[PDB]
């Protein structure tokens, strides 16, 4: 348990992410942390607040375009994916997805969107060594 | 214990309620508080494009204790206009203070320079609370967010 004083909260750059979180879960392969629990995607749904926070916000490691759809919907990726930057080293990269309700390719359009972090540049997959498992995403998930 | 270590990612985020209801009151009630996560400086004495030399990592804001000004949002190098309009805040069913936006411009008063420079004023405020207040308070201070557009 940890003791905060009023105001401070869990509210990390990108690259704190990456580095303080991400890269971590890859390399060693028991890691935990108190503001980034594990769940598995498919199996939850964006309406969904009790699972993982604080500030309308929650974190949690991926084990795994619409490349993952909802059993009630699916997320659809959407714009130019930001870099993450660790001084004047590429780290990370960060993909914006949108949830939408109707799971036709004209879907109902959902105020429920995710920040999807991955290794890059630096821990691109070839660079990473085998004793990783780059598999790990980490989602932010927040409403509007 | 005022150590208190903070895993990376955790940082001061307030929102306008908690940083009127933790640190303001308290400072308008002692003049004597203290807190690590906002400084007390005179806004004349200090140029903000010299704040990102003495930033941390991953700092972005900051955060400081001022007196208030009466007809002076003066700086020697610049000086503070306001701009918008002031934004309520609330606890519950009660306004306790304000939040009034400036920006900042270059020395000469007239004819300024806009900067990227904002700041956030943050001030109590609600006939109520105001009225309320101990006769032991001075209602002498305000917050300043300090941040780059």
């Amino acid at each position: 348990h940890i003791d905060l004083p009023p105001g401070f909260r869990f509210h990390p750059t990108d690259e704190e992410l990456i580095t303080h979180y991400l890269k971590p879960k890859v390399f060693n392969t028991f890691f935990s942390a108190t503001a980034i629990g594990e769940v598995d995607l498919n199996k939850i749904e964006p309406w969904d607040l009790p699972w993982k926070m604080g500030e309308k916000e929650w974190y949690f490691f991926c084990v795994r375009r619409t490349n993952r759809a909802t059993e009630a919907g699916y997320w659809k990726a959407t714009g130019k994916d930001k870099e993450i930057f660790k001084g004047k080293s590429l780290v990370g990269m960060k993909k914006t997805l949108v949830f939408y309700k109707g799971r036709a390719p004209k879907g109902v359009k959902t105020n429920w969107v995710m920040h999807e972090y991955r290794l890059e540049g630096k821990y691109c997959i070839e660079n990473l060594p085998q004793t990783a498992k780059n598999e790990w995403v980490i989602c932010r998930v927040f409403q509007k």
